[PDB]
C-alpha cells in the first residue's frame, strides 16, 4: 500500500531495474537504489547524479568524432567493504542467503536487509539510505552489522572515484570516463568534469557508538575511512555515514560548502528531515483509489513519489535544471531534457506550483541557445532542441552510422520541431492554473514570441492562401520522411499545425488581456505588426488533410502509404511494439506504411481535449462529422503498436470520453504497471519512465477523475468505472485548495476559498469550506 518491496535476488537488467525504482531523490540528487556493498558489475549499478551536471566526451568512430553530453555518475560515496579476521567478506549472489530491498514512500527511506554466509557463520546486514529534502546536499546511510559468532571486523567506508558511466549497455562503445579526481583530502574527494569545467566535491564522515573511523591512504582515486571493532555473538554494530554533495555548477565555492556541511549535520537529522517532509507531503499529495485492483493503490503513490523526487521546489529553486525522461534515476538518454516535460509540468502546476515554475526557468534561460539553434539550421526565432542539456544546443545526433554498410547517414531525430510547442504549452498551463503572470513577464512571453517567430517564418503560403509547415516530424517517430527521398521531414503534421494554431490563439489573447506586458516584450523582440499580422493569418490558414469520412491525416499524403498486416507480424515475430525495427530487418522502411509508434494526431486531445481541438479545426475552416473523435481514434488505434510507454494512456483518456470503460481501465492498468511488473525484464534498467508516471496520473485525475483546470475555469465532469469505489485527491487552482471525493455515481467537492466552478457543464458557486455533492 505504501512500500515498494522486493524479495529475492534478481540478475542483469532485472536487478538494474529494481535499482531504478528504488532510487531516492530530492530534486538535487538522484541516488540509485543499489546495494552499499557492490560496485558496477552484471547485477549491480550504483548511481549518483546531480541536476544539470553533464560532461561531453569525444569518441572517434569511423574517422569521425562523436560528441556525447553525458549526465555524470558521481564518485560512489556509499561503497562499503567488510573484513573478518583480515579475510575479506565476499558479498555476491553465491553467498547472499536472504535479500529484501524496498523504499517506504511514507518517509522516503530505502532499506536493504541481507544475510551473508561467511566461513565462520552468517552476517546479517541491514542498510538504511535516506536523502535530506531540506538540506538537499545531504545524504546519509545507516548500516547495522550482526554476526552469530565473534571475530575481528574491519569496515572500510569508501568514496569510489574510479567509476565510469556504464548504466546503458549500448553507450559503452563510447568513452565513459567523465571526470578526473583532482584531490583527496581527509573526508573530501574532489573531481573535475573533463570538458565542462564543473568541480564535483564529495565528502563523507563515518561514525559509530562503539568504534572510531580514521581516514587512511587508499587505492588511486578512492577516499577511504577505516574502523575496527570486535564483533560479539548476536551483537549488532551500527554505523552512520554522512555524505555531502556539492558542485561548482550551483555553488560558488563547493569545497568549503561540503566542509561546513559535514560538520553541521548527522544521519539522524537527514532521516528525520526526510521523514517529516513526506509526512507533510502526503497530507495533500495522496491520491486514494479503493478498487478491485490490489496493486493499483501502490503504483499511484509510486508515481507521486518518483515525480516529486525528480523535482521539488525547496531544492530546485536554487537550480538551473528540469526533469529528464528518466528523472535522476539512470543514464537512459544521458539525462537530456525532452518534450516529456509535458507529462509532469501540469501535475506540478496543479499540486506543487513553485516546482513547476522552477523547471520552466530551465527553458526560459535557454531561449538564446534556441535562437542560436534556429540560425544553425537556417531558421528564425527560437527553435528549441529535441534533446536539451547543459547549454540548450541540440544534443540529439545530427548524423548516424549505417550498420549494414559502414558509411555515415543523416540523423533526423531533431526534426520533431513540435517540442517548441510543448514548452509554450507548459507555460500556458502553468499560467492558467496558477495565475502567476510573473513567469510570462520574466521570459515566458519572450519565449512564446520568439518560438512563434520560428513557426511563422517557417510557414509557406500557397497560391490559394493555405499555410504549410514542412520538413518536420510528428510524435510518431516511425515516420521521418516521405517515401523515395533522403530529405528528412514530412509536411503538415496534423499535431503540429493544430498545436501551433493554439499557440497563435493564446498569443493573440495575450495582446488584448495583457497589452502592457505584450507591447513591452514585442518591442524588445522586434515583434512588430508584420509578425502580428502574419500570426493572425496563420491562425486562420494553416492546412490540414481530412478525408471525406472525417479522418484527419497524420500528415499530408499519409493516406497514400501502404497497410501493414499486424496480425501476421504478431504471429510471426511475437511482439510488434518494435515493428519499425522488424520492418527494417526485412529491408522495409516504416516511412512507407501506416503504422504509429504512439499518439500523433490524437496527442492533440491529450494536450487540449476534444472540444478544444474541434474548435481549432473549425477555426481553420474545416468541417468535421459529429463523431470524428471515435472515427479518428478507431482509425489510429488500428495502426498504433505502442512502441512508447506513453502511447496507451492517450487512448485511455479518449476511451473515457467515448465511454469505453473496459478498454480505458485496461490500457491504464497496462501503462501504470509497466515499470513495476517488468514481465519483459529490465525495462527500467536505464531509468524509471517519468513521463508515463505523470501521464497515468493524468488518466486517473483528469480523464477518469474528470478534473480540468487549464481552460480558464475549474471543470468537473467525473466518469468513474464501476470497479473504482472511491477516488479522492486534492488540487490547487490560483491559490485555492480543492478536495474531491468521487464514487461511480456521485462527486463531492470543497474549496477552502470562494470559487465559481462548473459541474457537468453546469455553473456552480463554491463557498469557502462548504462542500457540495453532485449525484
Ligand atoms: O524510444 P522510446 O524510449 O521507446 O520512447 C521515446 O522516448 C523519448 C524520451 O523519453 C520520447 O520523447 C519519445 O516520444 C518516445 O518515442
Ligand atoms: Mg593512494
Amino acid at each position: 500500500a505504501w512500500r515498494l518491496m522486493y524479495n529475492g535476488l534478481e540478475t542483469e537488467k532485472r536487478a538494474y531495474g529494481q535499482e531504478s525504482l528504488l532510487t531516492l531523490g530530492n530534486g538535487y540528487v538522484g541516488w540509485r537504489g543499489a546495494s552499499v556493498f557492490q560496485s558496477f558489475d552484471e547485477h549491480n549499478y550504483p548511481g549518483l547524479y546531480v541536476a544539470g551536471v553533464f560532461n561531453q566526451t569525444r569518441t572517434e568512430v569511423a574517422n569521425k568524432d562523436v560528441v556525447n553530453e553525458d549526465m555524470v555518475n558521481l564518485p560512489n560515496p556509499q561503497l562499503f567493504k567488510l573484513t573478518l579476521d583480515d579475510q575479506p567478506v565476499v558479498i555476491n549472489h553465491d553467498t547472499i542467503t536472504h535479500r529484501e530491498a524496498g523504499v517506504d514512500f511514507q518517509n522516503g527511506l530505502f532499506t536493504e536487509e541481507l544475510t551473508v554466509a561467511v566461513p565462520q557463520g552468517q552476517l546479517t546486514l541491514r542498510t538504511v539510505k535516506a536523502v535530506d529534502p531540506k538540506q538537499y546536499h545531504m545524504l546519509g546511510i545507516q548500516l547495522a552489522i550482526t554476526a552469530d559468532f565473534s571475530a575481528q571486523l574491519q569496515v572500510e567506508s569508501i568514496i569510489d572515484g574510479t567509476l565510469l558511466n556504464q548504466n546503458v549497455a549500448r553507450y559503452r562503445a563510447f568513452d565513459s570516463r567523465e571526470f578526473n579526481v583532482t584531490e583527496i583530502a581527509g573526508d573530501i574527494l574532489t573531481a573535475k568534469t573533463r570538458s565542462t569545467d564543473i568541480d564535483i566535491v564529495v565528502g563523507a564522515e563515518t561514525t559509530s557508538d562503539v568504534m572510531t573511523f580514521q581516514n587512511v591512504e587508499g587505492p588511486a582515486d578512492m577516499q577511504v575511512s577505516t574502523g575496527e571493532v570486535t564483533l560479539q555473538t548476536n551483537q549488532t554494530v551500527q554505523i552512520d555515514k554522512l555524505i555531502a554533495i556539492g558542485t561548482s555548477y550551483e555553488l560558488s565555492e563547493p569545497l568549503v560548502f561540503v566542509q561546513a556541511a559535514l560538520a553541521t549535520h548527522s544521519v539522524d537529522k537527514v532521516i528525520e528531515s526526510s521523514t517529516a517532509y513526506w509526512q507533510e507531503v502526503w497530507e495533500t499529495a495522496d491520491i486514494q483509489l479503493d478498487s478491485d485492483d490490489p496493486d493499483m493503490q501502490l503504483m499511484i503513490r509510486m508515481n507521486i513519489f518518483h515525480i516529486r523526487q525528480a523535482a521539488q521546489h525547496e531544492a530546485n529553486k536554487d537550480l538551473d535544471a528540469s526533469v529528464g525522461s528518466r528523472g535522476l534515476t539512470g543514464e537512459g538518454y544521458r539525462g537530456h531534457i525532452f518534450w516529456d516535460e509535458i507529462f509532469v509540468v501540469p501535475y506540478y502546476a496543479a499540486n506543487d506550483p513553485e516546482t513547476a515554475r522552477d523547471i520552466l526557468r530551465y527553458r526560459i534561460k535557454r531561449i538564446d541557445a534556441a535562437k542560436k539553434n534556429a540560425i544553425l539550421d537556417g531558421e528564425a526565432g527560437a527553435m528549441f532542441p529535441w534533446q536539451s542539456g547543459m547549454y540548450g544546443d541540440e544534443q540529439s545526433q545530427f548524423i548516424h552510422l549505417n550498420t549494414v554498410n559502414n558509411e555515415w547517414e543523416p540523423d533526423n531525430s531533431r526534426l520533431q520541431r513540435h517540442v517548441s510547442l510543448t514548452i509554450a504549452y507548459n507555460i500556458w498551463v502553468y499560467t492558467q492554473i496558477t495565475g502567476d503572470t510573473s513567469l510570462l513577464r520574466e521570459g515566458g512571453l519572450e519565449l512564446l514570441l520568439e518560438t512563434t517567430k520560428f513557426w511563422l517564418n517557417k510557414a509557406e503560403e500557397d497560391a490559394d492562401g493555405r499555410y504549410h509547415i514542412a520538413g518536420v516530424m510528428g510524435p510518431d517517430e516511425y515516420h521521418e520522411a516521405y517515401p523515395g527521398t533522403e530529405a528528412g521531414g514530412i509536411k503538415d503534421n496534423a499535431y503540429t499545425n493544430l498545436m501551433l494554431t493554439w499557440s497563435l490563439n493564446w498569443l493573440l489573447e495575450l495582446a488584448e488581456t495583457q497589452t502592457e506586458m505584450f507591447e513591452s516584450v514585442a518591442h524588445e523582440t522586434d515583434f512588430g505588426s508584420d509578425w502580428l499580422n502574419l500570426a493572425k493569418n496563420v491562425s486562420k490558414g494553416l492546412a490540414l488533410e481530412i478525408s471525406p469520412e472525417g479522418i484527419i491525416a497524420q500528415y499530408a499524403g499519409y493516406f497514400d502509404l501502404e497497410a501493414v498486416d499486424f496480425a501476421a507480424y504478431e504471429a510471426k515475430y511475437g511482439d510488434i511494439h518494435r515493428i519499425d525495427r522488424l520492418l527494417k530487418a526485412e529491408g522495409l522502411s516504416p516511412d512507407d506504411y501506416q503504422v504509429a509508434k504512439q499518439a500523433d494526431t490524437l496527442m492533440t486531445i491529450y494536450n487540449l481535449g476534444n472540444r478544444h481541438m474541434a474548435k481549432l479545426v473549425a477555426q481553420l475552416g474545416y468541417d468535421l462529422p459529429e463523431n470524428w473523435l471515435a472515427l479518428n481514434k478507431d482509425y489510429y488505434l488500428a495502426r498504433t503498436v505502442h512502441g512508447s510507454t506513453t502511447s496507451r494512456p492517450v487512448f485511455a483518456g479518449i476511451d473515457v470520453t467515448l465511454n469505453n470503460m473496459d478498454e480505458a481501465l485496461d490500457y491504464l492498468t497496462t501503462a501504470i504497471g509497466s515499470d513495476y511488473y517488468d514481465i519483459q525484464g529490465g525495462t527500467t534498467a536505464e531509468g524509471v519512465h517519468i513521463g508515463v508516471m505523470g501521464e497515468t496520473l493524468e488518466v486517473i485525475q483528469n480523464e477518469f477523475g474528470g478534473v480540468m483546470l487549464r481552460d480558464g475555469l475549474v471543470s468537473i465532469a467525473p466518469n468513474l468505472p464501476t470497479s473504482w469505489h472511491r477516488l479522492a485527491f486534492t488540487q490547487k487552482y490560483r491559490g485555492t485548495m480543492l478536495t474531491f471525493e468521487m464514487t461511480p455515481e456521485a462527486v463531492t467537492v470543497m474549496a477552502d476559498a470562494p470559487l465559481d466552478v462548473e459541474v457537468y457543464g453546469q455553473p456552480v458557486s463554491l463557498a469557502a469550506n462548504t462542500a457540495q455533492t453532485f449525484t
